[PDB]
């Protein structure tokens, strides 16, 4: 309803949404940049976090405590694990989990942090709303499991290891599961809305330089239209 | 000087120091527990974080913003990588870095987060003071590089891989480098004072059940004596 939080890692991933604001205004704390304004008639706070799990958890903790948002949306790029996906397609989270956490010496599941749940669940009412939006705009999309870690997956060897341990995973990136862990600790609803920049294989670095802009346009176009429904 | 922050992961690692406080008092926020009181004549705030990088970064962010500490000390247990160390010995950090971060597809160093330094440095004046303390108490100790990750190292295969990539590393655990990254972002001085529970090999899980208590006694005895010098 009344206050919407929006979070992305890199300048290329937040610049499109920041230029659409009327009456923009800017605030600095430690390394984090916050932009307050009006978008499609609702009040929002846009946040630039930095890369990886620790930078995303510091930015999320400050967002919640300073601005008191009703929901949090994560935007940006990612790598495809499902063979039916192409560059540009939209990615909507159902559940999220770590591919690089191992406390099995103590009997926990592969991917699980000691004393926490196996996976974190995105908000049902937000999933339902955004699937209807992607139809109206005519943009190809898919709902599924996203996995996170502190590495860039850029080889066939790395990719094959992840698909054998988690056969239902659809895509891979560096912040979503850290932002979801933080929202669980404070009880705030959350969803991921990203798009494909690369296929996470021996071509991943050359694909990412060519297609980072294209994935930010797809992703930002869907988030703009969803805010106008909330 | 006037306000000292103390942070440990598990109940076994904070219980000894909490029982030595006079006029104890307790406060709750999300999953985090804080205990305010007097220790050896100085005011302190004791923090129980939970396990791994995201839980340690949420607890550190709240500590700094709510309590305004002058310095932060990390206490608890860890696994030995150096062949000259035994169960019970004290571990003092010089620098700290990740063993599980890989963005080399973009030309960064092994262990480095994109856009951040290669390693984080502990406070010189705190290192000098604590080395003098460990002599007076007659407890065997060593100063060196500590490395962190979201896995428990409990096999010869895991251990050999870490020692080849980082040949000067002395020990391994799950929170110290996340707490150091947070203190760098806000400019607060920091040091690690832990002790050995296991040798990070095929016996690591059985050693940890036997010797967790012994490492918390060693570690807590050194932190009590350092606070009385500050």
């Amino acid at each position: 309803g009344s206050m919407i939080g929006i979070i992305g890692a890199m300048e290329e991933e937040v610049t499109i949404l920041k230029n659409k604001l009327t009456q923009l205004s800017e605030i600095s704390v430690a390394h984090v940049k916050f932009y307050t304004g009006i978008l499609k008639d609702r009040e929002v706070v846009i946040t630039q976090s930095g890369i990886g799990k620790v930078n995303a958890a510091i930015s999320t903790t400050l967002l919640i405590n300073k601005f008191k948002p009703d929901v949090i949306i994560n935007t940006g790029s990612a790598g495809a694990l499902d063979e039916s996906l192409n560059v540009g397609d939209v990615l909507i989270s159902d559940d999220v989990k770590y591919h690089d956490a191992d406390a099995t010496a103590f009997g926990y599941e592969y991917g699980q942090i000691p004393q926490m749940p196996v996976a974190f669940q995105s908000s049902k009412p937000l999933i339902e709303k955004v699937s209807q939006v992607v139809q109206q705009q005519q943009l190809t999309a898919k709902v599924g499991l996203i996995v996170s870690g502190d590495s860039f997956i850029g080889s066939v060897e790395q990719r094959q290891k992840i698909k054998k341990a988690f056969p239902n995973a659809m895509a891979v990136e560096m912040e979503a599961t850290a932002i979801a862990q933080t929202c669980y600790q404070f009880n705030v609803p959350f969803v991921v809305v990203r798009a494909v920049s690369d296929l996470a294989n021996g071509e991943a670095e050359m694909s990412f330089e060519a297609f980072l802009e294209k994935a930010a346009v797809s992703s930002s176009q869907t988030v703009e239209a969803l805010v106008s429904q909330l």
